[PDB]
C-alpha cells in the first residue's frame, strides 16, 4: 500500500476516514513527531475563493468544532490538503451504530450531545456561518481529559435529514432553521436510535411517502411512521416507550422538538428561542427521586435557585402526589425542605442514593413502564450485507432486556431499601406517641387521681369523667400492642418477603445477559467485518453460517432468561410491594389516630391540672 | 498457512497455545459445528501406558479441571491427539501480565484462585493424582455464565515455583506437599504480582544465590529479596504495603502461605490440614466496616453462624478499639447488635456502604496506607524486548497510582457520609436528654415549688436546696445552649469543610488518570505486539520510538496529578477531620455529662415528690 504526502505529513490511502464529492479524509501523522491527523484532500475554483474560505476557519477556535491546524500542499500535486485534529473515536453516526444504542443514546450521553451540538451551532452562528447539513457522520466524537465525550462539529459548507423544502432539491433563495430542522432530526434519532420519519422500507425507497409524512405532518407531532407497506401513517407527540430518557428529560425535549421540526417556516422556532429553551435545559441540575408507594423512579430536572416550593410541583407534575401530602425520606431520615430552600442546597442525589417519596394517600402501583421487544426472525438465506444488519438488530433487542433488567433491579433495590427505612421510620412514630401517652398517663395516674384523693356533685361528676380518660387510654394501650406487635419481626407489616421475591445482586442475572451479549456482540462485529469483505472462503462462509445460528440460539437463552427469571419474579415482589403497601398506609393512619386521642386526651388532663386549686381566704 | 487435522477437527499451526517438550497445543475447530477446542499434538511408549492415562482423564469430571472430550488420530499420522476444552481468556500467567495486575489481584479474584486452585487440587487428590508442577501457566481462566472467571488446572504429568528438594533436581523417591510449594508461590505471586523468591537480578541467573534464599529461609518468612547486587537477602512474614488484599484477608492468608512455604517437610503443614485452613477462609463471609476516627476501612472475615460477639473481637483485631467501646452506625442510624445475633442476619454490607464504628475513646487518624512508588528510568536504547518489559513497569506504577487514588476519594466520600450521619446522631441525644430535662424541669417547677406551695427547720432546708437544683439546671440550660449552637451551622463542629477539603466524585480524577492510563496501554500492548514481531520496518521503528516517549510523558502527567491533585488535597482533608474528631469527642463528652447531670437532679425530685404528703389522724 502507498501513501500520498505533503511536507510536514503522510499517509495511506487505505486509511480512509470519509468520502465526499468535494473530497476525502485519511488519517496520517506528521512525519517529525509521528502524532495522528485528519488529512482532508480536494478532488478537482475560482482558486482564492478557497484559500480565503480555509482561512476564515483556520482561524476558529471552539471546544465543539473540529480543529483546522494549517493548510499544505499535497507533493505530487500542488492540491491544497488540510490538516486537522483527528478523532479515533469517530462521530456520532458510529456510536449510534453501536447495538448498545438502538434504543437511543443513555441520558448522560444525550446530554452531552445536546450540549456539544448546541455549543458548536452557536459558535458558527457567532461567527456567522451556516453549517446547511448536520448530521450524527458530521458530528465527531472525542474523549476529553476527564473521559467524558466531547462532541464536535466539522464538514460545513442526507435525505433522511434534509427539511420538507430542502428535500425537494430553489438554493434556498436569499437568506438557520433550515438547520434546526436536521438538528431536529438528530436528536430525536440520538434520544430514540431512530428517524423521526419513516415510510415502510425505507426513506431511500420511497422518497415521495417521505415528502408526505413531513409536509402533512400535523403540528405537535416530532414522529410519523408508517408500519405497513402503503399503510397509513402513525403520528406522535411523544417520545417511543423503549426510549431510554427519563420522563423528566422528555417533557423538557419534546417541545423542543415539536418546536424546530416545524415545516412553516413562519412557527418554526427562530434559532435564538432554540438557544435558550435548549440552554434552559442544560443548566438544570438533576434531583433524583423514588416514588415508593408507584415503584417509580424520576429525576427532577431543576434551576440551582429553584426553590423546594418548585421541586414539589416538579415531583407532582411525575406523580400526581400534591405537595402537602409528600413525604420525603434520604439516607435512613426524613428530609424535611423548608419551602424557600435552594435546590443547590439540597443534599446530593444519585439513582441509586435518591430520595424517596410517599404519601398518606392511596396510590396505584405502576412500576417501570417498558416496550414488550420480541426477536425478529433470522433469515436463513446467506447475505453479506444482509446478515450485519440483522445481527446489529437482534443484538440490540437483547441489550435493550438487559437495560431493562438493570433497571427492573435497581427498582427492587430500592423498593428494599426505602420499606426498611419507613419501617424504621413508623416505629420512629410509634415510640414518639408512645412516650407521649406514657408522659400523659403521668398526669392522670399521678395528679387527678392522686391529687385530689388528698384530703357537695361536680366532683362526683369530675372524678367519673376522668375515668372515662383512663377508660379512654385503656383503648389506646392495646391499640398500640396492636400496632406494635405488627412492627414486630411477626407482624403483618414485615420486611422479609422482600428477600424472599423478586431477583438480588447475588442473583447475577444482569451478568448472566451481558456474558450472552457479548457472544452476539462479537459475531455482531465480525459480521460487519465480513460485509466490508465482499465474499468469504470456504471456511470462512461456513464458519459465518455457523455464527448467525449461535446468535440465534444466545438470543434465544437470554429473551428466555429475561421473561421466566427477571420479569416474572419482579412481577412477583411487584404484586406483594401492593399488598405490602396498603397494610402501610392503614396501620399508619392508625398510629396516626392513636397519636391524636393522646393529644386530646393530654390536653383535657393539661386544664384540670389547676381546677385542683381554689382561691383561699386570706 | 495450512493445518493439520483429524476425522473431526482441523487446525491451523499458527494458532498454538502452548508448548511443552511433550506435545504442543492449538486451537482448532470441529468441522460440522465449527466450535473451538484445544487440540493437544504428542511429538514423538510403551504405546498403551498412554491410552490408559488417557482414558482416566478423559472420564475425570470437575469445574476445576479443564475438560478432556476425545482423544483421536491425527490424519498425516496415526498420532494420538487431545481434544480438549478450549480456554479462551488463557492462564493465570495472562492475568498477572495485564499491568492492572503488577501489584496482586484485586480481593475478589484473588479468593476466586484460591477457591478454584484448591477445588481442582482436591479433586485430583480425591482420585489419587497428583500434579507435580502447578504454576499460573497451568492454570486456565473461563469466564463462566454469570460472568465470574472459574479457573481450571489442565497438563497435569518452573525453577521459580520448583520446591527446594525439586529444584536441586533425585525423581522424587517414593511418595503432594512438594505441589504445595509451587501453590504456595502461586498464590502469593496472585497476592503481590511478584514472586515471593528473588535473588537480585533474576532467578535464572542467579540459580545458586535462589537456592540459598529457599533453604535459609528462617521459618515464618514468606519471602526473600536481594535488593543489590551480591547484597543481602531481607525477609518478611508480611504481604507487601503495595498489596491489595485487605488487612482482613492478609491475617489469614500469611499463616497458609508461612506453613505451606516450609522447607522440612517435617513441618510443611500436610494437604488435609491445607485443605482446612483455605476452606476456613473461603467459607467465610465479609462484613464491611470503617472506622470513622480512624479513617480506616476493614473487610471483616466471619462465618455466617459466628455472633456479634466475635465480630467485635474482629473488628477490635483490626482497630484496637475493645467491644464494649464499639458503637455501629448503618444507613443513617444507629446500629445496635445483640451478643448473640448471628452474622448472617447482619444488615448487608458493601465497601460504599459499610457499617461505621465510633469511639467515645481518642484514636489517631491513620488514613490509607500505600507504598509510595516513582516511574522507573526509561532506557533510551531500543530494544523491542527491552522496551514491552519497561513498558509494562510502568504502566503498572500507573495503575497502581489510579488504584490508590480511588481508594482515597472513597476514603472521604465514607468520611463525609459518616461524619453527616453522626452529627445527627448526637443531634438526636441533645434532643433525647433536651426532652428528659424539660421533662423533670416540669417537677422542680410545677411540682415542688407549686405543690408545697400551697397551704417549725427543715422546710427552709428543703425549699433552699431545691432551690439548688433549679440553680443546678441553669448551669444545664446555657451548657445545652452551648451544645446546640455548636451542632448549628456557625457551630465548631460544622459539616462545611469536608465539602471544601480533598477531592470529590465530580473532580473526576480518577477518570483522567484512567484516560492516561489508556493511552500507556495501548502502547504497552503493541510493544507486546512488536517484541513478537522480531524487527520492525523504518516508520514502525521510528513510530515505536516516538510513542516510548509518549509512555513517559503520559506517566509524568499522570504522577504529577496524583501527587499534586489527589494526594494533596487528599492529605488536607485528613488534617482536617483530625481536628473536626477531637472537638466532636469533647463534645459528645460533655453532653453525656449534661445527660447524666439530668438524671442525678431527675430522681432527687422523684424522692420529693412523695415528701409532700404526710400521714394523717383518721
Ligand atoms: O464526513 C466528513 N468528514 C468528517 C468525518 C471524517 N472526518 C474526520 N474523521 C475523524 N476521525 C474518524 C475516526 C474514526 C472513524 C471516522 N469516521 C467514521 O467511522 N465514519 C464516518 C461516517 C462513516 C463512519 C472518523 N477525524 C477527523 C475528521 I475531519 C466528510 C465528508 C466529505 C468530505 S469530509
Ligand atoms: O501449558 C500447557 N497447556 C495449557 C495452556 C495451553 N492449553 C490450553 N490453552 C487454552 N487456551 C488458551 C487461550 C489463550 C491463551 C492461551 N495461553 C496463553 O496465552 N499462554 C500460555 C502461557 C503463555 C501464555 C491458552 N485452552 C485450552 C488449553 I489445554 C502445555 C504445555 C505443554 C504441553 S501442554
Ligand atoms: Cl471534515
Ligand atoms: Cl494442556
Amino acid at each position: 500500500g502507498s501513501m500520498q504526502s505533503t511536507s510536514n505529513h503522510l499517509w495511506l490511502l487505505s486509511d480512509i476516514l470519509g468520502q465526499g464529492a468535494t473530497a476525502n479524509v485519511f488519517r496520517g501523522r506528521h512525519k517529525k513527531t509521528g502524532d495522528l491527523f485528519a488529512i482532508k484532500v480536494f478532488n478537482n475554483r475560482p482558486v482564492d475563493v478557497q484559500m480565503r474560505e480555509f482561512e476564515v476557519l483556520k482561524k476558529l477556535n471552539h471546544k465543539n468544532i473540529v480543529k483546522l491546524f494549517a493548510i499544505e500542499e499535497e507533493t505530487t500535486t500542488r492540491h491544497k490538503v488540510l490538516i486537522m485534529e483527528f478523532c479515533p473515536c469517530g462521530s456520532l453516526y458510529t456510536v449510534l451504530e453501536e447495538p448498545s444504542n438502538a434504543y437511543g443514546l443513555p441520558e448522560s450521553e444525550f446530554l452531552i450531545v445536546l450540549r456539544d451540538v448546541v455549543g458548536g451551532m452557536n459558535h458558527l452562528r457567532e461567527n456567522g456561518i451556516v453549517h446547511r447539513n448536520i448530521k450524527p457522520g458530521n458530528i465527531m466524537r472525542v474523549i476529553g481529559e476527564d473521559g467524558q465525550s466531547v462532541y464536535k462539529l466539522t464538514d460545513f459548507g442526507t435525505e433522511e435529514y434534509l427539511h420538507p423544502d430542502m428535500y425537494e432539491r430553489v438554493l434556498r433563495k436569499d437568506h438557520a432553521t433550515v438547520d434546526l430542522w436536521s438538528i431536529g432530526v438528530t436528536f430525536y434519532h440520538a434520544a430514540t436510535g431512530s428517524l423521526p420519519f419513516r415510510p415502510f422500507e425505507g426513506p431511500r425507497r420511497n422518497k415521495e411517502v417521505m415528502y408526505k409524512i413531513i409536509t402533512g405532518k400535523p403540528s405537535g407531532a416530532i414522529s410519523g411512521v408508517q408500519k405497513a407497506e402503503n399503510g397509513p401513517i402513525d403520528w406522535s407527540g411523544d417520545m417511543p416507550v423503549s426510549c431510554s430518557l427519563s420522563r423528566g428529560l422528555q417533557v423538557l425535549l419534546t417541545p423542543v422538538l415539536a418546536n424546530i421540526l416545524e415545516a412553516d417556516q413562519e412557527k418554526c422556532w427562530g434559532f435564538d428561542q432554540f438557544f435558550a429553551e435548549t440552554s434552559d435545559i442544560l443548566h438544570r441540575m438533576v434531583i433524583h427521586v423514588f416514588s415508593l408507594q408507584q415503584m417509580t423512579a424520576h429525576k427532577i430536572y431543576i434551576h440551582s435557585y429553584n426553590t423546594a416550593t418548585i421541586f414539589h410541583e416538579l415531583v407532582y407534575k411525575q406523580t400526581k402526589i400534591i405537595s402537602s401530602n409528600q413525604e420525603l425520606i434520604y439516607e435512613g431520615r426524613r428530609l424535611v425542605l423548608e419551602p424557600g430552600r435552594l435546590a443547590q442546597h439540597f443534599p446530593k442525589t444519585t439513582e441509586e442514593n435518591p430520595i424517596f417519596v410517599v404519601s398518606r394517600e392511596p396510590l396505584n402501583t405502576i412500576g417501570l413502564i417498558y416496550e414488550k421487544i420480541s426477536l425478529p426472525k433470522v433469515h436463513p438465506r446467506y447475505d453479506l450485507d444482509g446478515d450485519a444488519s440483522m445481527a446489529k438488530a437482534i443484538t440490540g433487542v437483547v441489550c435493550y432486556a438487559c437495560r431493562i433488567a438493570s433497571t427492573l433491579l435497581l427498582y427492587q433495590e430500592l423498593m428494599r431499601k426505602g420499606i426498611r427505612w419507613l419501617i424504621e421510620l413508623i416505629k420512629d412514630d410509634y415510640n414518639e406517641t408512645v412516650h407521649k401517652k406514657t408522659e400523659v398517663v403521668i398526669t392522670l395516674d399521678f395528679c387527678i387521681r392522686n391529687i385530689e384523693k388528698t384530703v357537695m356533685g361536680e366532683i362526683s361528676d369530675i372524678h367519673t369523667k376522668l375515668l372515662r380518660l383512663s377508660s379512654s387510654q385503656g383503648t389506646i394501650e392495646t391499640s398500640l400492642q396492636d400496632i406494635d406487635s405488627r412492627l414486630s419481626p411477626g407482624g403483618s407489616l414485615a420486611d422479609a418477603w422482600a428477600h424472599q421475591e423478586g431477583t438480588h445482586p447475588k442473583d447475577r442475572n444482569v451478568e448472566k445477559l451481558q456474558v450472552l451479549l457479548n457472544c452476539m456482540t462479537e459475531i455482531y462485529y465480525q459480521f460487519k467485518k465480513d460485509k466490508a469483505e465482499r465474499r468469504l472462503a470456504y471456511n470462512e462462509e461456513q464458519i459465518h453460517k455457523f455464527d448467525k445460528q449461535k446468535l440465534y440460539y444466545h438470543a434465544t437463552k437470554a429473551m428466555t432468561h429475561f421473561t421466566d427469571e427477571c420479569v416474572k419474579k419482579y412481577e412477583a415482589f411487584l404484586n406483594k410491594s401492593e399488598e405490602w403497601i396498603r397494610k402501610m398506609l392503614h396501620l399508619r393512619k392508625q398510629l396516626l389516630s392513636l397519636t391524636n386521642q393522646c393529644f386530646d386526651i393530654e390536653e383535657e388532663v393539661s386544664k384540670y391540672q389547676e381546677y385542683t386549686n381554689e382561691l383561699q381566704e386570706t
